[PDB]
């Protein structure tokens, strides 16, 4: 906690590693003063810095990072987008829901996982139908995370969809739905 | 919490997804009754079940899972080993230190990351020299996680090594060491 301004100041250092390490440290410390300088490091030249900055903003958890993080979901770098999604998941703000639904169709499997995870944490039923679609994703971990997110959301929209999948679905989606029906009253 | 025995019982179900979902749920619930049945699911036929079981044991955090998890660091499946390492990191027990040092040389990049992370969390200085070596890993995320773990460990063995790297090291290891010297008194 004593080193918060030293690390804020290191977000301007010429060395990418010093900037990255500063963002990482500021996420762990959790002091709110770091929020605006981290928002700025979401446009850093170096992708590792942008990743660490998103990560740190999620850890601090201040809603002021929501709109900048939503933008960072369009970053050229896959791991930045992944970090932004996890961070929006951690903050829990419903404004991320539609942008994260889009990121469920991201070309990188690791981004789609993070998008599903985050939708599950936010808990908003608009995500239900897009998560049912992700049950057919070519990546196994994506499918799985969409199933977990469906369970976390819950409620009557999830129940009704799981009845239909248990009835006519195939493959993984079927197994998900049947587990659902066995494990709820 | 009401469903703990239902999910324990589902660890014997014929469907791999029902067993996997049960392990996942039992990790979230956190009831100690789940520990021995999860230890057993670390030898499940299906790799997703073994992964979820390790993950859940780390979340519950009971030291009784330490020796079974150490064994699971030799699993044929890369993601099981990864999960076992993260879990040993979360439990924090020093008995994992030597097995995790070995897993820093794992053939999968994701395992080496998890091994570095876990050593950093356990905080034991036997890891210092092997983590300095990981600064030369071909994977960028591995190197980074080894640098973070060095910072988390700290103390005089880390200080002395970072002085030498700042003096004669090259590339990433150099940048790590110099950041170290700039950020400590």
């Amino acid at each position: 906690p004593e080193k918060v301004e030293m690390y804020i100041k290191n977000l301007q250092d010429d060395s990418y590693y010093v900037r990255r390490a500063a963002a990482y440290a500021l996420g762990k410390i959790g002091d709110e003063r770091a929020v605006e300088p981290l928002i700025k490091a979401l446009k850093d030249e170096d992708a590792w810095v942008r990743r660490a900055a998103a990560d740190a903003l999620g850890q601090i958890g201040d809603e002021r990072a929501v709109e900048p993080l939503i933008k960072a979901l369009k970053d050229e770098d896959g791991w930045v987008r992944q970090s932004a999604a996890v961070a929006l998941g951690q903050i829990g703000d419903e404004r991320a829901v539609e942008p994260l639904i889009k990121a469920l169709k991201d070309e990188d499997w690791f981004v789609r996982i993070a998008a599903a995870f985050a939708l599950g944490e936010i808990g908003d039923e608009r995500a239900v139908e897009p998560l049912i679609k992700a049950l057919k994703d070519e990546d196994g971990w994506v499918r799985q995370s969409a199933a977990d997110a469906l369970g976390e959301i819950g409620g009557e929209r999830v129940r009704a969809a799981m009845e239909k999948l248990a009835e006519t679905g195939t493959g993984f989606a079927r197994k998900v739905a049947v587990n659902y029906l066995e494990t709820h009253k």
